[PDB]
Parts: C-alpha cells; structure tokens; sequence
C-alpha cells in the first residue's frame, strides 16, 4: 500500500533521459525499453512507482570482503523494491537477491572493428598486441574473474594486468574500441544495438555463454512471482517482441 521504489541506471537503449526543450521531473524524465517494460508491468500488477537512479551507477559486484555495490546492494539493503534494468541473472546473485523469470535472453560476445583476422575469444587470449577488457563490476567482468576455464582465466589475467583494460561504463568501452586497438567483452544485446548504428564495428565470434535479464527484487519479496506472471503474459501477448523492435531501430549498415 505505497509506491514502489525502482532502482536503475542510465544506459542506451534501456534507460535514457528523454530529450525535451522543457524541464522534466519525476518519472517523465526517462524513456527506453526498461521504462516501457516497467510501465507495462505496473499496469498488469497495478502498482505505483518512483524511478530512482542508483547513486554509484554500478550494476553490482562483490569485493574481496563479500559486500555488494550497485543496484544489487540497493535491493539487499531494501532501499529499493524493484531493480528494472538489464540486470543479469547469475547463480551468485540469486543468493543475495531474487530474480523474476528472464524477460530477455542474451550472451557474452566481443565488440571489435570490421575487416580483421580475429574471429574468437581464443584469438584474443593467444596474443597481447590487441588489448581487451570489460565493464567494471558488471556481470561480464564477474564471468571472467570467476571462470575456471583456462582460456577465460587467462583472459582475466590479461584484463587485470592493464590499468585501463576495465572501463567505467559502456561509453568508455565503446569509445576505447573506436580510438585504440581494443576489443570489448560485452553482452550481445548492446552489441546488436551498436553494430546497427556503427557500420565499422561488428560482433566477433558467437556467444561465449547464455543468460538472461530479470527484474531484481529483495530476497523473499512477493512481487517476484507476480512480476514473473506479468512477464509471461507480455510474452504471450507478443509485447516484449514489439518493445525490442521499438528500441532496436535496425541496421542501416549495407
Ligand atoms: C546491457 N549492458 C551491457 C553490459 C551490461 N553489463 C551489466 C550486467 N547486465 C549486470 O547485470 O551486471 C555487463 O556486465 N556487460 C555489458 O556488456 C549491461
Ligand atoms: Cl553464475
Ligand atoms: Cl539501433
Ligand atoms: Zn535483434
């Protein structure tokens, strides 16, 4: 019996400040796939909400102490009721928060420029001339830091041996791929969005893993199962199909 606090962070095309000449306030400041998703969920489940951006602007990772940051920490501390963002469902996080069923499936892949002999993650691990990395304190960095596969634990050694290999956010990683000889380990959903608007970048290889995005809630929250039921309803109504195609404009790349 009160409006739910929704934590999130800005990232194209999921959550962005809507462009306008007038000054906007409240939830109307935001647009994007995740904003449309929250609006549909709020209508089905019938709740009011307030969008708040996570202060540290991080998704969530654990330090060497076991403490969380980013949106994950907001849920653990019960400072937010829902986390509506491209929040990756991982087994590790399931022990600290609850996830709905996934509303989007994805995988880790590689962002790099076109016209190159590189075709796999193993090609990056076999050399040191081409730098590579990932976003700091994200599920992608966590995947390489926790991996027990020889190739990935070697790539993680290379990522953690260079100070600027791990970037603060997507924009820094994208710009580094453009200005330097650098490949970015990034989730396939954003790669699709970028390669559709930058014809000089492409996805290298396929998906290194397979996972999904889910709505995060504090552990034991009753809204988790309700959000799952709402997500399934949106799938059945083909509304998640429309939403992706609305915000993934298309490849104008010949
Ligand atoms: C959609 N973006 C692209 C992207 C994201 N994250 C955060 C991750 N979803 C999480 O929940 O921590 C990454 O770790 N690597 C990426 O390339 C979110
Ligand atoms: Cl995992
Ligand atoms: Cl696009
Ligand atoms: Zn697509």
């Amino acid at each position: 019996n009160r409006s739910l606090i929704v934590t999130t962070l800005l990232e194209e095309p999921f959550v962005m400040f809507r462009k306008s000449d007038r000054t906007l306030y409240g939830n109307d400041r935001f647009e994007g796939y995740c904003i449309d998703l929250l609006k549909e969920l709020a209508h089905i489940l019938g709740f009011s909400y307030e969008i708040r951006l996570v202060e540290d602007g991080k998704y969530g990772a654990q330090d060497d102490k076991g403490q969380w940051n980013g949106m994950v920490k907001e849920l653990i501390d019960h400072k937010a009721d829902l986390a509506v963002a491209p929040l990756t469902i991982t087994h590790v996080r399931e022990k600290a928060i609850d996830f709905s069923k996934p509303f989007m499936t994805l995988g880790v892949s590689i962002l790099y420029r076109k016209g190159t002999p590189i075709d796999s993650a193993d090609d990056l691990a076999k050399q040191t001339k081409i730098e590579y990395g990932a976003v700091k304190d994200g599920a992608t960095m966590t995947f390489f830091k926790k991996s027990k596969i020889s190739t990935f634990e070697k790539m993680w050694a290379f990522m953690s041996s260079k100070p600027s290999a791990l970037v603060k956010n997507n924009e820094e990683g994208i710009q580094r791929t453009l200005t330097a000889d650098y490949a970015l380990l990034m989730e396939s959903t954003t790669i699709e969005y970028i390669t559709q608007r930058n014809c000089n970048l492409t996805q290298i290889g396929g998906l290194i893993d397979s996972k999904g995005y889910g709505i995060g809630t504090p552990m034991g929250s009753p809204y988790r199962d309700k959000i799952t039921i709402a997500i399934l309803q949106l799938q059945e109504e083909d509304k998640l199909h429309i939403m992706k195609e609305k915000w993934w404009r298309g490849s104008g790349c010949p």
